[PDB]
DNA sequence: GTCGG
DNA sequence: GCTGATGCGC
DNA sequence: CCGACCGCGCATCAGC
């Protein structure tokens, strides 16, 4: 936080370019600056300072030296006032519910809490769990509960069938001491990339969790990923736990480097990554890395055997997942 | 909105 | 039904 | 300048 205000105001105006403006490579453009400058270990004093860092250019150094003169932007004043502008950023909010979903629900009157729910015929299935439990999405999941939770999910999975290796990753593999949600990889011998010898591998397990009640609703769900709901069980008289968002993803076996890189982000750092290396010559995603032919098409998939031969690869010092938090 | 060639 | 584009989210 | 901006699973829709 030592240039909170800088990359909170950075932050807002992302938000605002990707949710009402739709100009996703200005949100992307904020997003990135915001990053460098949480990651600038010197509490900025100028816009001038700032443009130094990669990602952040003179529009940016404007807005910074106004931040920094006044402690705000009138930008983001405006914004603020504006009704539409306020009420699409909010709708945005619920889970399932996009810029699009949520410029359009403005335009048909909808634009409040009250409003969703005296409408919720006019919401598809992901849009409704969204809004029904609103209010936890939105808190904080403490570590300690994130490690009761990984207690319950390897445990259960392995009631199902001792071969399942599940992983938690997200911001709990980088060591977060409160987490946004729960990102589970999971992998089992019997599915690779080079066959799929049993059929509802991901089904089994997630059934699993909705049997013992983990689980208790689902937002998607197809043969490699399910994102959906799940909840801590809760002591007798005490109060239960907010419900938690859960996304879990399977894997190829023989493509879990790939996969765990991938899960364990951040979003912005997988982001810097492989565009570092299309840069050096390779794409990489979820589930390999490939080098990039004269013509510009991938390749064959290169033998990965450690998350770090994927950094050597790209010409990438080896980053600790505690230090992959952009 | 920012950057590299 | 399928395929492709688009919205949404990780 | 100006083209590039990571890559993909699932739900939903149009058009057939
Ligand atoms: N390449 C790529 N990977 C992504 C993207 N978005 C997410 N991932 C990958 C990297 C992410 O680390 C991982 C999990 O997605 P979460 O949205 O749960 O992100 P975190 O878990 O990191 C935290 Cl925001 P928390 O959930 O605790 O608040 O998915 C994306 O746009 N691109
Ligand atoms: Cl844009
Ligand atoms: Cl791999
Ligand atoms: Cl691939
Ligand atoms: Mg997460
Ligand atoms: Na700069
Ligand atoms: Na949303
Ligand atoms: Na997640």
């Amino acid at each position: 936080t030592l240039n909170g205000g800088i990359t909170d105001m950075l932050t807002e105006l992302a938000n605002f370019e990707k949710n009402v403006s739709q100009a996703i490579h200005k949100y992307n453009a904020y997003r990135k600056a915001a990053s460098v400058i949480a990651k600038y270990p010197h509490k900025i004093k100028s816009g001038a300072e700032a443009k130094k860092l990669p990602g952040v250019g003179t529009k940016i150094a404007e807005k910074i030296d106004e931040f920094l003169a006044t402690g705000k932007l009138r930008k983001l004043e405006k914004i603020r006032q504006d009704d539409t502008s306020s009420s699409i950023n909010f709708l945005t909010r619920v889970s399932g519910i996009g810029p699009s979903a949520a410029r359009k629900f403005v335009d048909e009157g909808i634009k409040t809490l009250e409003d969703l729910r005296k409408n919720e015929d006019k919401l598809n299935h992901h849009q409704r769990i969204g809004l029904k439990y609103f209010g936890d999405f939105e808190k904080r999941i403490p570590r300690e509960e994130m490690l009761q939770m990984q207690d319950i999910v390897l445990n259960e999975v392995k009631k199902v069938d001792s071969e399942y290796i599940a992983t938690v990753c997200g911001s709990f593999r980088r060591g977060a001491e409160s987490s946004g949600d729960m990102d589970v990889l999971l992998t089992h011998p019997s599915f690779t990339s080079e066959s799929t010898k049993q059929p509802k591998l991901l089904h089994q397990v997630v059934e699993q969790l909705q049997k013992v009640h983990f689980i208790t609703d689902t937002l998607s769900k197809g043969e490699t990923k399910f994102m959906g709901v799940c909840q801590l069980p809760s002591k007798n008289d005490e109060k239960e736990y907010p419900h938690r968002r859960i996304d879990i993803r399977l894997i190829p076996k023989d493509q879990y480097y790939c996969g765990v890189l991938y899960f364990t982000g951040s979003d912005i750092f997988n982001k810097n990554m492989r565009a570092h290396a299309l840069e050096k010559g390779f794409t990489i995603n979820e589930y390999t890395i490939r080098p990039l032919g004269v013509t510009g098409v991938a390749g064959e998939p290169l033998p990965v055997d450690s998350e770090k031969d994927i950094f050597d690869y790209i010409q990438w010092k080896y980053r600790e997942p505690k230090d992959r938090s952009e």
